[PDB]
């Protein structure tokens, strides 16, 4: 709904925010990339860098526009450009950041920045909460492996948001994706995991489609159980 | 459904068969094009190649086993990959080939081989049928700028089909796909001078969506009014 640089913003509840970042793809344009900002208390916590430095630098500053708080911390939900490839822009403000310790491991190889601290999980795939210290509302949830083997999932307690990254296609989406990181063998019980995790939430935000219903989780589970 | 190689053929009619090829693109993976395949008394005609040479190879293969009558031309949609990439097969097998003027202009710096035969449109955007010889029911409308600014469309005659080739997206489509050469202030315009070159058509066929009713037109106007 709202410009700011080359980025857009969209309010999806009264302290969460989508941010929404594009690259220029060969032969196809502009690629849409979302995240979520989020205001809790006096301090703004981030879910996802945008594809640049640049881009993200202005994500901080369209937060010291609008919401005019410090940002606490930011997780990244797995080592991809359009999840990671800000994280520069992140660190030279001074903001903690947070990721799998997959996402931080595999991160050089993928030519990203590794976030300063590393998420683990338990064997029902909930953070560990020590090394998730003081995420407000952040439910952090790590479903297994699917778009790639690192990617995590972030649910918004007090509201009806989930976020499913790169996992979630939404519910008219055709392939599901690029299928070279992809746990092909994995994807649909991956994805039927962050649906079991959040089972209440009811609009799925997603990083490459505007916000939809957990018909998202269930076609994209669909799709997968083909693969 | 029938497979020859990497290809697929769907029979929409008596004398019509959709053509389906995948190019396996960074971010979102394979991506399914359709062209059409028209028997005409003793002749076929193509409309769109596959995405590559060899693909193309492939359909015209298929044409030979399985219909066994010689392909008298090819009309090619606009110049982008996915509608000219298997030019160098159409002319190894020595098949005629007619694109828009325009497209043969775009195609060197789209990266394409133009076609050997340039059509020309007169002011209401019917094809001069002088440049376009013993086309048969194929009926060629250049509608305006759209998905690009070459963009053509090919109703059949005789038939309840017209392709829109990437003009047109489904009617339960999220967007408008490849606009990354659109023409967004034309776009609507000329998505709804297709509808009205074909006014009875009631089998919309496209590159990127199953083929769909006259609402995949409508829609697809709506979503291109909101650019
Ligand atoms: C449109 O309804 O769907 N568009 C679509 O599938 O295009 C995807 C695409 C990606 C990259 C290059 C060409 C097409
Ligand atoms: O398939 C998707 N989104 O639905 O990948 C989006 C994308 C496109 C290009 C580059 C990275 C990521
Ligand atoms: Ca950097
Ligand atoms: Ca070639
Ligand atoms: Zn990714
Ligand atoms: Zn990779
Ligand atoms: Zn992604
Ligand atoms: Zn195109
Ligand atoms: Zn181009
Ligand atoms: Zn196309």
């Amino acid at each position: 709904d709202q410009r700011f640089g080359d980025l857009v913003f969209r309010q999806l509840a009264p302290n969460v925010w989508q941010h929404t970042s594009y690259l220029d793809m060969p032969g196809f344009g502009a690629v849409a990339s979302n995240g979520l900002i989020v205001r809790d208390g006096g301090r703004v916590l981030v879910v996802d860098t945008a594809w640049t430095d640049d881009q993200t630098a202005q994500i901080l500053n369209w937060i010291k526009q609008e919401i005019n708080l410090p940002v606490a911390l930011a997780v990244v939900t797995h080592a991809h450009q359009d999840k990671m490839g800000g994280m520069d822009a992140l660190h030279a403000a001074g903001i903690a950041t947070y990721a799998n310790a997959l996402s931080n491991q595999l991160a050089p190889q993928e030519g990203m920045v590794a976030a300063q601290h590393s998420l683990t999980f338990a064997a029902n795939g909930w953070v560990e909460p020590a090394t998730a210290p003081n995420f407000g509302p952040l439910k952090v949830f790590y479903p297994g492996p699917g778009h790639t083997s690192d990617n995590i999932t972030v649910g918004i307690d007090g509201t009806d948001i989930a976020f499913g990254g790169c996992l979630i296609k939404d519910s008219k989406a055709k392939s599901l994706g690029n299928l070279g990181d992809a746990d092909t063998e994995h994807y649909a019980a991956s994805a039927r995991a962050f649906g079991a995790a959040f089972p209440k939430a009811s609009m799925i935000v997603m990083s490459h489609s505007a916000p939809d219903s957990r018909a998202a989780i269930t076609h994209t589970a669909r799709m997968a159980d083909k693969l």
